[PDB]
């Protein structure tokens, strides 16, 4: 969880479950699935949650990262310019989207609107190691 309080993504996470794979997708893929978004909108970036644990007093790790997605323009990166190499970051936008200009959406009030579970185009090249929640 988080004791400070997160901008909300439309989507529910992404999880990772084995150490050392990547989060990445093909280029033009790893956009999620909104009802009526136009292809032209489908840019932005997933974003890393790092989470850890507390020890128990039986020795005990892993607490592994969840990737949440947030279109261009709004986020925790609102400001950040598509592609821009910074950590915790992965950027992915339909090859129909100008990454120039931030997405025309709005965050989501996690009290109007519960997360959009996460589903991707078929053929989409899914990152092994990874699992997605709601699925
Ligand atoms: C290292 N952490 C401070 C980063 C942070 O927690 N990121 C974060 C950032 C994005 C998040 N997006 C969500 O949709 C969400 C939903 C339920 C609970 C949490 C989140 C959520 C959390």
């Amino acid at each position: 969880e988080f004791n400070v309080v997160p901008y909300y993504s439309w989507f529910s996470g992404i999880t990772q479950f084995q150490k050392g794979k990547e989060f990445e997708f093909v280029e033009g893929q790893g956009v999620p699935i909104a009802p009526g978004v136009p292809a032209t909108e489908a840019k932005g970036y997933w974003y890393r949650h790092n989470r850890r644990s507390f020890k128990t007093a039986d020795g005990q790790r892993q607490l592994l990262p969840r990737w949440y997605f947030y279109y261009l323009g709004t986020g925790p990166h609102a400001k950040d310019q598509y592609g821009t190499d910074i950590d915790g970051v992965y950027w992915v936008a339909s090859n129909q989207a100008d990454v120039n200009t931030p997405a025309d959406i709005v965050d989501r009030d996690p009290s109007s609107d519960e997360a959009i579970p996460t589903r991707f185009p078929p053929g989409t090249v899914l990152p092994q190691g990874y699992y997605i929640e709601g699925s």
